[PDB]
């Protein structure tokens, strides 16, 4: 049964993620890969001295900034990885724009022995050397999309590829902007950060956060943000750079602000965050103060800020 | 106070007993490790390094899993939490590479202590990350002029016996004077009773085969040690070439390699294309060796490689050479 158009293709993907996530092997794979790969569970720090500093809320640090990899992005490629071996799939072909999710997908096709081709805008290309060298180290092959040459077209390119090479090729979509099922399946492997948290706290506090803070970026946050979406009692907080439940309030912090807690949190607690990560910090720095001391406000962590030279720069 | 390094000695072995029997410091030190160090880390069983090798099963210790990406932190946050216990706000260490350095100024901004870190001056030049890092994490780096990690171990000895009072010494080299050895080794076999731990689950019996970097002051005796009195686990030491330590070596229970440049770039590409892990080139020499010894063993045999800091550091110095 082989698909011909991105109908076809869309309807073959819902059917054997449905079959997977009801695979108990299917499930007990990808913890086994999650657990000894990825490096899950990853902790739920108490910071202690964040806490003593602002003088409200406990402050807790989810740390995907240890997942392998340094970010989160992976438990999204993992899973999807997976579900294209279970399929019987022999290639992945995903687009990029920075290169986290491209340097991602790279990662676990080494790991499941996939080919694995990579489409980037030419200007993406043009500014992420690095990134790109990663991905070919890691085996994968990139493709400079020259057709503006934004990440919008590396998308379209994706798609068109994985459409003529269907039989033994998956997408691996890094976005929820659709189509269908592909933002289900990503909220759902991205779900283990926030089901992690949840769990965790509980065990620590025996009650449910009274807040949880996480960046925006380009849906970052679903991953979190999600497994609380029915407790009401959770206020969450998405914050961006200067769903429509009405679950999620934003907020945006300046790079004056990340920066100062940036410098905080290294000092503080000896962990150095990635840019996006300090703009989260930053806010819980404004939230934490309001609250009361036998609450406590989680911050999830995703990125490193001293991968390389020309990340620590600033 | 002490005035001399004999009497700063018998202060800490003193301090570093009481400590290793207080049931309130292991909780609290173990606590760390979990929660802020991330330990157990993984025993990851790579699945295509084997088939390609076509022999022993191959497993990664995963120390690049710890918080700071390397296993230097299991000694620095026992010595600092040392440290507190004995009531000192401050802290002195030597560093080579970085790494040691890094993992002592990490814990002193988490535990709030001053932190003071000597580092030879052809170190410090050439290694911009790590001391950019360092100073980001609010340590002092003094250059040492005299400029070797032997030079910068000695400043910080004289440092410290000059301001033993209030300061401590967090050592990482295990070439130095007792109970130095000991401590390091004692914090960092939780590397070797975790390994032993996690493959004895998995495996129902203990591996043939050990391999971990040494040198730089480093011994590996973390990852040793824990198997040494299990002879038929073969113990094997890499560096980069240019009954019951010095004593293994002699005696045979433990045996050195060395591995090239070329060998451990080697290893670094394959590890990279058959795992996603894009490994350390220190790590990469341990790497190499193993799959030198892998396909000399049999298909229901065992080896575990030590696999510690994050290579993302020097995939910008590879390209160039690329």
């Amino acid at each position: 049964y082989v698909p011909e158009t991105l109908m076809q293709s869309v309807l073959e993907l819902e059917e054997a993620y449905k079959e997977a996530m009801e695979d108990e092997a299917f499930q007990k794979e990808l913890n086994h890969y999650l657990k000894t790969y990825v490096g899950r569970e990853t902790p739920l720090y108490f910071a202690e001295n964040m806490t003593e500093y602002c003088g409200g809320a406990k402050i807790y640090l989810k740390r995907e900034d240890l997942n392998h990899t340094g970010a989160h992005k992976i438990n999204n490629t993992i899973g999807q990885a997976l579900l294209a071996v279970r399929m019987g799939k022999k290639k992945v072909v995903a687009e990029t724009g920075a290169g986290q999710h491209g340097v991602a997908t790279a990662t676990v096709c080494a790991l499941l022995g996939l080919e694995c081709v990579i489409f980037m805008g030419e200007e993406d290309v043009r500014r992420q050397k690095l990134n790109v060298f990663r991905m070919e180290l890691l085996g994968a092959k990139v493709e400079s999309v020259a057709a503006s040459g934004t990440l919008k077209d590396a998308v379209n390119e994706a798609l068109r590829y994985w459409v003529s090479h269907v039989h033994d090729t998956h997408y691996i979509m890094g976005s929820v902007l659709g189509p269908h099922p592909f933002p289900q399946i990503v909220r759902d492997f991205q779900s283990v950060i926030g089901n992690e948290t949840k769990k965790q706290y509980e065990a620590l506090e025996g009650k449910l956060p009274e807040a949880v803070v996480a960046c925006i970026g380009g849906s970052n946050a679903m991953g979190m943000f999600y497994p609380f979406v029915h407790d009401e009692e959770v206020a969450l907080y998405g914050v961006e750079a200067a769903k429509d439940i009405g679950r999620v309030s934003y907020h945006s912090i300046t790079d004056d602000e990340a920066l100062e807690a940036f410098q905080l949190l290294t000092k503080k607690e000896g962990i150095i965050p990635a840019l996006e990560s300090s703009h989260a910090v930053a806010y819980a720095l404004k939230l934490a103060p309001q609250m009361k001391e036998d609450e406590g406000l989680v911050i999830c962590l995703s990125g490193r800020g001293d991968k390389d030279v020309e990340s620590i720069k600033r």
